[PDB]
């Protein structure tokens, strides 16, 4: 089941699906990197009440995840999986997908992220009193950095984040562990051909992944528990839905 051809096209259109669903070209974001945040503007950010920051961030969460949810959509084998499968991984692996693709956002000269039009470093996140979630997302997209990605790379890993035939409550796994080893022969072929098979043993653990996303859930769960309100009024609805049926609807499109 798929041949070398066959492998070569699946590659291609792995890549070309990504690049359609990047919410922010990596152009855009190189040609940005000294717009950096003043002490001020960081100091108002550190100012802003701690439920501002939670549903400026929650917000911006959710239009990421969004283009995540199109990707999924335009990536060849996802739409022939049935709905609940569908929504497993997407359930499971967008968050994921998110803290893949926020490595190309970030800097490792000056340890600054793009963050509402311009780059700033941890402490501009100060008010959302997680510390401990900011650290590790920041530390993640540090050692993706180290890796020196291209965007090929991150097309055909993050379509490997998302296709896991691993997660738990779905309904056609083989069907899933089938289209999970093609994406695996088109990631390690394009590997092989580039000479980068070097980055293999350097990819993340799975564990890591999992670990960001329990602790995104976790954090969010105090915030909840002291501000249930504003999760009800100000909380984006797609976001309730994956970490508190939008996916449904967008997977319908
Ligand atoms: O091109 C693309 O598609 C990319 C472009 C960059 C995008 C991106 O970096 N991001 C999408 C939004 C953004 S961010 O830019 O707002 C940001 C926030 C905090 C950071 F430390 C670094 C960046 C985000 C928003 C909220 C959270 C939270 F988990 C938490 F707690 F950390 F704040 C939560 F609030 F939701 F809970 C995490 C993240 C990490 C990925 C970041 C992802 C999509």
């Amino acid at each position: 089941m798929a041949s070398l051809t066959e492998i070569e096209h699946l590659v291609q259109s792995v890549c070309k699906s990504y690049r359609e669903t990047c919410q922010l070209r990596l152009e855009d974001l190189l040609r940005q990197r000294s717009n950096i945040f003043s002490r001020e503007e960081v100091t108002g950010y550190q100012r802003k009440s701690m439920w501002e920051m939670w549903e400026r961030c929650a917000h911006h969460l959710t239009e990421a995840i969004q283009y995540v949810v199109e990707f999924a959509k335009r990536l060849s084998g996802f739409m022939e999986l049935c709905q609940n499968d569908q929504i497993v991984l997407l359930k499971a692996g967008a968050m994921e997908v998110v803290l893949v693709r926020m490595c190309r956002a970030y800097n490792a000269d000056n340890r600054t992220v793009f963050f509402e039009g311009k780059y700033g470093g941890m402490e501009l996140f100060r008010a959302l009193g997680c510390s401990e979630l900011i650290s590790s997302i920041f530390d993640f997209s540090h050692s993706l950095s180290a890796l020196h990605f291209s965007e090929d790379e991150i097309a055909l890993y993050t379509a490997l984040v998302l296709i896991n035939a691993h997660r738990p409550g779905l309904q056609e796994k083989r069907k899933v562990e089938q289209l999970q080893y093609n994406l695996e022969l088109a990631f390690h072929h394009h590997l092989c051909k580039t000479h980068r098979q070097s980055i293999l043993a350097k990819l993340p653990p799975k564990g890591k992944l999992r670990s960001l996303c329990s602790q995104h859930v976790e954090r969010l769960q105090i915030f909840q528990h002291l501000h249930p309100i504003v999760v009800q009024a100000a909380f984006p609805p797609l976001y309730k839905e994956l970490f508190s049926k939008i996916l449904h609807r967008l997977l319908q499109e």
